[PDB]
């Protein structure tokens, strides 16, 4: 099991992404605002967080601020950028994996499994 957080705008675009992950058996939440994610993120506390980087994006910036405030914390999540890669090196450094044209959604699953959580 594992909760995945996704920030994106446009029901059509979000539906596509959700369809791929949903098919993978993973649950993804579609949020149109970073503040909304913080409200739930704290409650669900996901191990992976994906955020759109395209121009129509901007709410993801608020989420990044949160990470900066509590960047240091056991069980370090995972940040993935959808679309094109960030120009600033600060986001790239904090980026867990850049997505764009990955072979099958299986690569994404590999990143999630790469956590190896023992319980």
């Amino acid at each position: 099991a594992g909760h995945i957080l996704l920030l994106e705008e446009e029901d059509e675009a979000a539906t596509v992404v959700c369809e791929m992950l949903t098919a993978a058996g993973f649950k993804v939440i579609w949020l149109v605002d970073g503040s909304t994610a913080l409200d739930q993120l704290d409650l669900l506390q996901p191990i992976v967080i994906l955020m759109a980087w395209p121009p129509p994006d901007q709410s993801c910036l608020l989420l990044l601020q949160h990470l900066r405030e509590h960047q240091a914390d056991p069980h370090p999540p995972l940040v993935l950028f959808l679309g094109e890669p960030p120009v600033d090196p600060l986001l790239t450094a904090q980026a867990s994996a850049i997505l764009s044209k990955p072979l099958d959604p299986q690569l994404l699953l590999t990143t999630l499994q790469g956590l190896c959580p023992p319980n």
